């Protein structure tokens, strides 16, 4: 596999993005002429997708307009700078090419409001499709300009309210809602030309669609591209992608594999019939919603503060405010729990096999990272939920387990507990829970129950299934599992189902060894609640256990950024996706005797370090509806030193097993203090996975 970058991206901006579109011919402007968007080659049938990225795009429709705040003191005047950071933004968000144009009277001539001075202009790719008789053909062919307008809906609707949210109108545009020619600006803006009356972007060879948030917030604006002969695309420079960009070849290698395997090489990691860590089935109990911690901090077990703070939280700078909507009003659309009757549409769903697969196909197709299936066991739900007090059922027989990236990049030059860390968290929970609402949707158009499992609302627990998924092994992290070629980087979406399915297996790629002689992410957490001990057992599996009550306060409670994922921030394992980094991952899989060295020079190289070029976000704290300034000031953490030789022996946290949680009636109305002496006490009475397997080989 050689279609990884060479070049790192280290001292590239994220404003640039991936493409290497500054190495284009410009002009200072072009004349404008009439031009579509392109579209899909082949129709949509019955039996596709159409209806469910069409209700989706529908519903972020709602949001590209809205109400706009209160102008704070902290919004930065340049326009050169405001434009990196949209266009950095945009970026964030998975637009493939973006850019920024002047409006002109005959844009405010129209519905738009007069106000209005710029355009911000971006496209994003079509996916890719299943090959004609592949698994899932039939559900996605033509739907490609539907799913991606979802897509552009989506993050103009993110980008116009996060703008709002600074205190500046702003309306969020694409092709089933706007008010302006989004292709005239396209061209205006720098993204494409014409040719033969439709648009022609560089690099984007599959096709794209456009979104646009057109508003007064003066800009920094871009130039037109040539427009006529070649804008060199292929330069020598370009092609090698010298200065971190995407190669020449990337599109064209990536293409030769099945769009069902997804762009890692899952393939390539040892499979295993049961996983790397004990899982004791007849012992893991089932546990109450409400004994899940921002739960419980919600209703009072973990004081006034955290209480107070719980909403609040991850909403604390503009972006993740932008977001907010539309993470709420899709938890409607999650899906049934109820049996339904199989409607023949969908295809050949006889084989399980090949179900896998157009499953599969399906996610990577609306954008996931990764797509793995299991079983979804009775023991993954939740014994009962938090606001009712009612049992849960096991009412699904699947899991689709997909994972969203959290993003490299902005990740490398945050604290990991700065402003951002949160709309890092929602960016994912967003897509995740927009691309598994749409296959879940899907499922139910065969006639097959699905539901998917968000943020707002989950009644399954993600780990055992990305666990059993093969997507993960257990880590040091404790409450994350660690993928060999994203890390901990992600968040999961999960939908359950009845579609039948081949499942995945376990993946084994030696993480157990690897961290039992690391303890960086522990070194490194704010509120010391990663364990730097052995794994225990704890309600019937090995685990290393985190302390989810500092963890818990810390997140919702710190005031010098939005949350903390910092320990997925500081892990060896999260790295670059260049050939070095690749190599690295893959000698820690399949050398072990370099696995202590890896991890040693990870420090010496000061891995970990924060990229100052990388920081692309404003430090912007939404107090009392306004955007300001922080109050209380910015993470900007440095890698922090030894604890100690006798840290593993003298730590002690607290565990919280369904003994000590809420039991499986108790719902939000009733408070259980958090009993941390009981936990500590837990914690030193846990059963080692040792002793564990010893007593279960005695009633074999
Ligand atoms: C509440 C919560 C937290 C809380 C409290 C956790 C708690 N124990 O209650 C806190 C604040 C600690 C938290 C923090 C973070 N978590 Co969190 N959070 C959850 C959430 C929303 C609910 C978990 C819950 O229901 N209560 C937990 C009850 C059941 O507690 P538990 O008995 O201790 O079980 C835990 C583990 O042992 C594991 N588990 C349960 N059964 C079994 C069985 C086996 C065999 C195994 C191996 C594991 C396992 O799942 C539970 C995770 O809390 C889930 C989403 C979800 N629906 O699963 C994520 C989730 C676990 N968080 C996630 C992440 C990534 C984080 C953070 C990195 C924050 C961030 N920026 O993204 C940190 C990491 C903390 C750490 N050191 O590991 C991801 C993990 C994804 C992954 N790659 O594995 C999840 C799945 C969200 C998602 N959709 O991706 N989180
Ligand atoms: O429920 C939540 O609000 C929430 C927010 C964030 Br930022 C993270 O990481 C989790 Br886990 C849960
Ligand atoms: S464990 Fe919780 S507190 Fe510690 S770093 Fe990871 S997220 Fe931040
Ligand atoms: S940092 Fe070291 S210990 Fe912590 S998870 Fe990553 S590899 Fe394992
Ligand atoms: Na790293």
């Amino acid at each position: 596999q050689i279609s990884m970058r060479l070049y790192s991206n280290r001292d590239r901006p994220n404003h640039l993005g991936p493409l290497a579109l500054e190495r284009l011919a410009r002009v200072d402007d072009v004349v404008a002429q009439p031009a579509r968007q392109p579209e899909d080659g082949f129709a949509a049938s019955e039996d596709s997708l159409l209806g469910d990225v069409e209700e989706y795009a529908r519903l972020f429709t709602r949001f590209l307009d809205g109400p706009v705040a209160p102008l704070g003191d902290a919004i930065p005047d340049d326009p050169a700078r405001r434009a990196e950071n949209l266009k950095a933004s945009a970026y964030f968000l998975d637009a493939s090419m973006v850019g920024i144009c002047r409006l002109d009277p005959d844009d405010r001539a129209g519905d738009c409001d007069p106000s209005h001075t710029h355009a911000l202009v971006f496209a994003v790719q079509f996916g890719r499709e299943p090959e004609a008789g592949e698994a899932g053909a039939e559900w996605i062919r033509g739907t490609n300009a539907a799913r991606t307008d979802m897509r552009c809906a989506e993050i103009a609707a993110i980008l116009s309210g996060y703008v709002r949210w600074m205190g500046f109108p702003a309306r969020g545009h694409f092709s089933g809602d706007a008010q302006v020619d989004l292709a005239r600006l396209a061209v205006r803006a720098g993204l494409a030309r014409v040719v033969d009356g439709v648009l022609v972007a560089p690099f984007l060879r599959r096709g794209f669609r456009l979104g646009v948030v057109t508003t007064g917030y003066a800009l920094a604006a871009d130039r037109p591209l040539a427009p006529e002969g070649d804008l060199g695309e292929t330069a020598p420079e370009v092609m090698l992608g010298i200065d971190g960009t995407r190669p020449g070849w990337e599109d064209a290698e990536e293409e030769k594999r099945p769009l069902h395997m997804g762009r890692y090489p899952m393939e390539t990691i040892r499979r295993v019939d049961e996983p790397t860590t004990l899982v004791v089935r007849q012992e893991i109990q089932r546990v109450a919603k409400r004994g899940d911690f921002f739960k419980r901090a919600e209703a009072g077990d973990l004081g006034e503060k955290a209480k107070q703070e719980k909403k609040r939280f991850p909403m604390k700078h503009p972006l993740a405010l932008g977001m907010q909507p539309l993470i709420q009003n899709m938890v409607p659309l999650q899906g049934t729990r109820e049996k339904l009757a199989p409607t023949g549409k969908g295809g050949d769903l006889s084989d399980p096999g090949r179900n896998a697969e157009a499953i599969k196909a399906l996610g990577y197709y609306l954008g996931a990272d990764f797509v793995g299936i299991c079983r979804a066991e009775p023991w993954m739900y939740y014994a009962s939920d938090e606001v009712e007090g009612k049992p849960i059922e096991a009412y699904h027989d699947y899991a689709v387990v997909m994972l969203i990236d959290q993003g490299y990049e902005t990740m490398e030059g945050a604290s990991g507990d700065d402003w951002i860390s949160a709309s890092q968290s929602m960016r994912a929970y967003m897509r995740g829970a927009e691309i598994a609402g749409v296959m879940a949707a899907h499922c139910r158009r065969m006639g097959y129950s699905a539901r998917s499992h968000s943020n707002a609302h989950s009644e399954v627990i993600h780990n055992p299934a990305i666990l059993m998924a093969g997507l993960g092994e257990v880590s040091r992290i404790g409450d994350t599992l660690l993928n060999p070629f994203i890390g901990p980087r992600s968040k999961s979406i999960v939908f359950t189902t009845d579609l039948p399915m081949s499942v995945d297996r376990p993946i084994d790629f030696g993480l157990q060894d690897f961290c039992n002689q690391c303890r960086k992410c522990a070194r490194e957490c704010p509120c010391n609640a990663i364990s730097f001990g052995d794994k225990v057992m704890f309600n019937g599996y090995e685990i290393w256990k985190a302390d989810v009550e500092k963890c818990t306060k810390y997140r919702v409670t710190q005031m010098k950024g939005s949350a903390c994922g910092r320990c997925m921030k500081m892990c060896p394992w999260n790295r670059e996706d260049t050939v070095e980094g690749r190599r690295l991952a893959e000698l820690s899989i399949k050398v072990p005797e370099a696995r202590a060295a890896i991890i040693a020079m990870d420090d010496a190289l000061q891995n970990g370090k924060r990229n100052l070029i990388k920081r692309w976000w404003f430090d912007l704290e939404v107090i009392d509806g306004v955007a300001g300034a922080p109050r209380m000031g910015t993470n900007e953490r440095d890698l922090s030193p030894d604890r100690g030789d006798k840290i593993g022996a003298n730590q002690k946290l607290a565990m919280y097993p369904p003994r000590l949680q809420p039991p499986p009636g108790t719902t939000l109305d009733a408070v259980l203090p958090v009993d941390r002496s009981g936990g500590l006490a837990e914690y030193a009475a846990a059963e080692t996975p040792a002793a564990a397997r010893a007593r279960l080989k005695s009633s074999a």
